[PDB]
């Protein structure tokens, strides 16, 4: 066999939760598939068919500050670290669907939320009246396995082929941070009454996209200077996006008006307390393993609470 292999410090450091996956574009490819193979198996997947479709994936991302590439295969490294601590967890089919989901998760987004394009009156609005961008990243990541060359899952039954597509419809679909708040809420209600079964495919589901919000969210569990310097490229799009909102004649929402740009480190605090923590609680808490994730999300509220009472320049 070919073996894909990595430089020293990424073959040790891959396996933390908070690896930054680095500046060098041309090596993530590489690092995808070293995952794949470790995370699902060598003979998950044809080398060839694989790499030609991680290719059309990464050329229907768009040049955009955030919602790019980069953040695709970040994504994409927090679900190996979860499936490699839980590996006793996941199925065949769930390990060979979820790391394709995370890569394919936000193609094609120009950088605007579902409520900017509701506004606008983009047609994806009315194709797709909720979840609007999610549906059209399924649709996306759809329209590439049908390319000629594309079907990575072609040793699959047509049964088999039809429950991975729906693990990654589904696990794609979660990403929308609207559909969230409400999937913690019953898994933190099934936790705490005891109900949460593994063997019950709707609660798996709930699981998984607490776990796909856990990867999207994963900026917050890096190290100080990533989660900072990852919050710069976030506020790019929020502000571009505001500016489009005045555009319509509509007052933006705090977060995306570059003119409040000084109270970000408060909206970073509220983010934290109302989002962040509790993800990364109800995570730890189904999948102990995922500790560090949580550990690190909180290490940074203490980093943002310092930059608020002037003990850190942001
Ligand atoms: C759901 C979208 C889509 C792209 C990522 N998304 C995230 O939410 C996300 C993912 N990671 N992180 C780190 C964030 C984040 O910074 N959120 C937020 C959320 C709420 N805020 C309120 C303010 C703020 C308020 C007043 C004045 C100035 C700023 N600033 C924020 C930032
Ligand atoms: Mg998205
Ligand atoms: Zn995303």
């Amino acid at each position: 066999l070919m073996q894909f292999t990595l430089p020293v410090r990424l073959c040790k450091e891959i396996e933390l939760f908070h690896f930054d996956i680095g500046p060098f574009e041309n090596m993530w490819p590489g690092i995808f598939v070293y995952m794949v193979h470790r995370s699902c198996g060598t003979s998950c997947f044809e080398l060839e068919k694989l790499c030609r479709f991680i290719m059309s994936v990464k050329k229907n991302y768009r040049r955009v500050p955030y919602h790019n590439w980069k953040h695709a295969v970040t994504v994409a490294h927090c679900m190996y670290a979860i499936l490699q601590n839980n590996h006793t967890l996941f199925t065949d089919l769930e390990r060979k669907g979820l790391l394709i989901a995370c890569l394919c998760h936000d193609l094609d987004h120009r950088g605007f939320s579902n409520s900017y394009l509701q506004k606008f009156d983009h047609p994806l609005a009315a194709l797709y009246s909720t979840s609007t961008m999610e549906q059209h990243h399924f649709s996306q990541t759809v329209s590439i396995l049908q390319l000629e060359g594309h079907n990575i899952f072609s040793t699959l039954s047509s049964s088999e082929y039809e429950q991975v597509l729906e693990i990654i419809r589904k696990a794609i679909i979660a990403t929308d941070l609207a559909l969230y708040f409400g999937n913690r809420k019953q898994l933190e209600e099934m936790y705490q009454t005891g109900s949460l079964n593994l063997n019950n495919q709707s609660h798996r589901d709930r699981v998984i996209g607490l776990m796909m919000t856990a990867c999207d969210l994963c900026s917050v569990t890096k190290l100080w200077p990533v989660t900072k310097l990852t919050a710069n490229d976030i506020y790019a799009e929020f502000w571009a996006e505001g500016d489009e909102m005045k555009k319509l004649g509509i007052q933006p929402i705090p977060m995306m008006d570059r003119d409040k740009k000084d109270e970000v480190p408060q909206g970073q605090l509220g983010f934290y307390n109302a989002v962040a923590i509790p993800c990364y609680t109800t995570l730890t808490q189904i999948l102990p393993p995922t500790e560090p994730l949580l550990k690190a999300c909180r290490d940074n509220l203490s980093q943002w609470e310092k930059v608020i009472r002037g003990e850190e320049t942001a």
